[PDB]
């Protein structure tokens, strides 16, 4: 299982950086389109994006590096990829799960659970978990609001792999 890292700022001002394993041994194919959106390596990915939606309370949602808003992103296989299995949970806060519009809708955005988001269950691929910065998370949280509209700019200035 990879280990990735996010760092993550408000309207410029670091928040700190997010650890996460991505459950390669469940997932292989979902984690890896993670870890290579981290490292940029295939010339496109998660640094510069932002999350854009956020709602205390259920989940923080980013990884649209190319509409910012929630429409787009792309995954390192093309536009979009299959729901490899639902056999990982959304079983607490810490969780990262795949974004999607529906079945079989994998492209690069995703979320990480503030609260056990069991609804989700078999209708996202959940593919790792925070490790280390859950407390970032938390922080990620705050400038979230109802709607979904952040309160400041959340944007991932760093990303990449640590093992
Ligand atoms: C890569 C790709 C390729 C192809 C292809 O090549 O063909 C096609 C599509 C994609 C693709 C596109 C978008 C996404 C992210 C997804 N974009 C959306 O859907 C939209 C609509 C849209 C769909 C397809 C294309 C354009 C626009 C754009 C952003 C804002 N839109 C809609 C939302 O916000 C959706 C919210 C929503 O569904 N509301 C239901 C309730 C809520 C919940 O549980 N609420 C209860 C809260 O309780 C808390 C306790 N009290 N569930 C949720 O949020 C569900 C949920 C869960 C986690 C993360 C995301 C989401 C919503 N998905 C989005 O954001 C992903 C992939």
């Amino acid at each position: 299982n990879p280990l990735v890292y996010l760092d993550v700022d408000a309207n410029g001002k670091p928040l700190g950086r997010v650890v996460l394993e991505l459950k390669a041994d469940v997932v292989p194919k979902t984690a890896e389109n993670f870890r290579a959106l981290c490292t940029g390596e295939k010339g496109f990915g998660y640094k510069g994006s932002t999350f854009h939606r956020v709602i205390p309370s259920f989940m923080c949602q980013a990884g649209d590096f190319t509409n910012h808003n929630g429409t787009g992103g792309k995954s390192i296989y093309g536009s979009r990829f299959p729901d490899e299995n639902f056999t990982l949970k959304h079983v607490g806060p810490g969780v990262l799960s795949m974004a999607n519009a529906g079945p079989n809708t994998n492209g690069s955005q995703f979320f990480i659970c503030t609260i056990k988001t069991d609804w989700l269950d078999g209708k996202h691929v959940v593919f790792g978990h925070v490790i280390e910065g859950m407390d970032v998370v938390k922080k990620i949280e705050s400038f979230g609001s109802k709607s979904g509209r952040t309160s400041k700019k959340i944007v991932i200035t760093d990303c990449g792999q640590l093992s």
